[PDB]
Parts: C-alpha cells; structure tokens; sequence
C-alpha cells in the first residue's frame, strides 16, 4: 500500500485567508491502528496543529461542528493553514505519525501556495506527456518538445499543474518520471501533480477535480488559463472548469496537437514558436 502525500495546493484569498485542496496522506508502514500526526513545513515544526488517523490509514483534521461533534476534515481551516507560514510556490511538508507500538513514522511531500490571481496551466500526463494512454521501468516515451514548451510557459508567469488518473500506487512513480524527463537540455517545470479522487478511495472525476481546484480561487477570477489533454473528455473537463475553448490543446498518438478553438492542427514545437501569442507574459 501507498506511503506518501499527494501534492497539496493552497490559495491565498484577497481577504488574506487561505483555502486548500484536500489533504491526502497515507502511512504505509502503520498497520495496527487500534496515533497523533504532527507537521513540519520547510523544516520547522508547526505548533498547535495535528491530524488523526482512521483505521484504513487516511489522516484528517479534527474539527468541531455546531453540535459539538468531531468532524473529520480533509481540508484544514484557514487559521490552521496560516500557522504553516507557507512561502509562495513550493514548500516542503513532513507528516510525523507517533504510535506507541510502531514508534515515529515520517512521510514527506510537497505543498504549493498560490495567490488568488495566479494563472494555472493544466496538463494531463498519460498520452499528453507520455506518448501512449502495472509493470513499468520509467522508460515511457515522451512526446517531443513538451519540456521546452512547458518551460517557456512557466517562464511567462503561468504555473504548470499536472493531472494523473493512475492508481495511487503509481503516484510516486509519476513524480519521478516527470522530474527525470530531459529533452535537449530542457526539463519539465516543477509543479503539483493532482490525482483524480476516484483513485483515493476512503470514507466525471477529472471534471470534478478541476472544479474543486477552480473553487479554491475566488469566483470573480478565472484561474485555469489553459489545458493540455489527449482525449475529448479532457476538453469537456477543462471547459466546465472555466478554460476557454481557444486554450484547450488536444494531442494524438502521432503528436499532432489540435487547438480546439481555432480548429488548428499544430505540435508542441509550433505552439512553442507562438508562445508569446498563446501564453502571453504575465506582469
Ligand atoms: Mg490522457
């Protein structure tokens, strides 16, 4: 079973509060739950914050409801998040489970802070980064020129956000795969990898995930600027999360990219040649 943390996204609101996507963390070692979880951010222990763990291993933030019952939240309150002292962009986060039977267990992940006016560019992974869409060696072929293109998008002030639909067992493999791609010296820009909630079982999926992401930003901005996919269902998911059809790019197994709005056939190489037109520099 999985041991780790699905990358976490946090957005600062214009009233200075913080909203986050759900925290999905799992301790694989821990077995006999019949346990308190502490947090460190950028190598600084966070005081007065703790999570608890369910029998199946998923962790939560305990939060009282108005009936004075403990509710099990995956999304912490803004006051808790403020205690993280997050920096804009990438932050290191560690969760430490203390058990009297199994001792201290540690997992490490990634937590990103964006502002309310940050613009995101979504990329599917399988078939969109990889060429084709359980036995693996990380040698999946990658469409040509995607690293240079995404590098240049990031350089213009957008943030790449990756989307995986693979079972949670592959989550760490997907992170390693993306960070090892090198193409003509170019690499894939660091960013969070979101995971479809169907793959995180506990107690239309891509569309729900992106609407969740859109909704940690305020309603009066459109935070998802563009999206890269390889199936018609990818396009639908982006449209219902606020992407304009002109900014949805759908690639096939021949690495032909259709720019849906202009009904134009292109490629990552050509899109890169037109980067200032299609991904204009943000101030
Ligand atoms: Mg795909």
């Amino acid at each position: 079973s999985f041991s780790g943390v699905v990358d976490i996204i946090v957005v600062r609101q214009p009233d200075d509060s913080l909203k986050s996507m759900p925290f999905h963390i799992r301790f694989g070692t821990l077995k006999v739950l019949d346990i308190n979880i502490q947090i460190t951010v950028n190598d600084k222990k966070i005081e007065d914050v703790f999570m608890l763990m369910l029998p199946e291993g998923a962790c939560y933030f305990p939060e009282l409801n108005a009936k004075n019952e403990i509710q099990k939240k995956l999304r912490p309150s803004s006051a808790i998040l403020k205690k993280f002292n997050l920096k804009n962009g990438y932050n290191k986060i560690q969760f430490i489970a203390e058990s009297d039977l199994q001792g201290k267990q540690l997992i490490e992940g990634k937590i990103y802070l964006y502002n309310y006016d940050t613009k995101l560019v979504i990329s599917d992974v399988n078939g969109t980064v990889t060429k084709s869409d359980s036995t693996i060696i990380g040698k999946e072929w990658t469409h040509d020129d995607i690293a240079e293109l995404y590098t240049n998008i990031q350089k213009n002030g957008y943030k790449m956000v990756y989307l995986s639909s693979r079972p949670l067992y592959f989550y760490n493999y997907t992170q390693g795969y993306l960070k090892g791609i090198i193409q003509n010296g170019f690499t894939m820009p660091d960013g969070p990898i979101l995971l479809s909630p169907d793959q995180i079982i506990s107690s239309e999926f891509k569309g729900a995930l992106l609407k969740d992401l859109r909704r940690v930003f305020p309603e009066e901005v459109n935070p998802i600027f563009a999206g890269f996919g390889n199936r018609d269902t990818d396009a639908t998911a982006c449209l219902y999360a606020g992407v304009i059809i002109d900014n949805i790019f759908i690639i096939n197994e021949q690495s032909q990219v259709e720019i849906l709005g202009k009904q134009e056939k292109s490629s990552y190489k050509k899109i890169n040649e037109k980067i200032q037109e299609l991904f204009p520099r943000l101030p």
